[PDB]
């Protein structure tokens, strides 16, 4: 067969080339939660000592609503909340780096106001809309510190590990910068046929990965066309 490669492009591997693999969480095992199945005509290739990085995954709580006749504050406490050195606009805010909170009103999921973030006692207070029902109509994504995660390059146990960083260690250390900051090992090489799987290692805070979940993964990268 003839094989034609393009000329190398700048590429971030990021958060949206991944996809749910559908696993159910489990507590103290390694269980694959997305992930990046490399395109037929492409490879993608992360450099040795690469430090253009940035990993925030997010932890899930799922509570029940009080179906108010009106919007009222709800304070939840979420297990190994962490704060990241992210930049994060001042409350009252939806959009928040380490805390995003969903409620469902009716059929429809809606972002939900942050009031109070303790990081200390793991406490979070937004405001929760009038009319959720639904015994699991709350849910809420956080940034926390239990565990860790790992990132194997599959075929197709024939999976190797090219990443390796503990919850607490990669959601604390920098950017804005250097002494403390991770690196990226060792060159890795994304072919056709490959599959850069992310696995997540938790005791106590159960990991998703969907819609709402809002994880963040931004790996400087190298990308070019292969043909056959």
């Amino acid at each position: 067969a003839a094989v034609q490669v393009g000329g190398w492009g700048f590429a971030w591997i990021d958060n949206e080339d991944f996809s749910p693999t559908g696993l159910a969480w489990r507590s103290g095992e390694y269980f694959a939660l997305a992930q990046m199945k490399t395109p037929e005509t492409a490879h993608f290739r992360i450099a040795a000592q690469e430090r253009r990085l940035r990993i925030y995954l997010r932890g899930q709580k799922v509570v029940n609503g009080r179906n108010l006749s009106d919007p009222d504050s709800r304070t939840v406490n979420l297990p190994f909340l962490m704060q990241t050195p992210q930049g994060a606009p001042t409350l009252p805010s939806t959009y928040h780096p380490d805390v995003a909170v969903w409620a469902k009103v009716g059929s429809t999921w809606q972002p939900c106001v942050i009031t109070a973030i303790n990081y200390s006692t793991g406490d979070v207070t937004f405001t929760e809309p009038a009319g959720v029902t639904a015994s699991d109509g709350i849910e809420i994504y956080y940034v926390h510190g239990d565990g860790q995660f790992r990132l194997r390059v599959a075929r197709d146990d024939s999976a190797a590990t090219v990443f390796n960083q503990s919850f607490s260690t990669m959601h604390s250390v920098d950017q804005n910068n250097v002494e403390t900051m991770i690196a990226w090992p060792q060159q890795v090489e994304l072919v056709p046929g490959t599959r850069l799987v992310l696995e997540v290692f938790t005791t106590q805070v159960p990991m998703v990965w969907n819609e709402r979940s809002g994880h963040y993964i931004q790996i400087a990268a190298m990308g070019r066309r292969i043909e056959v």
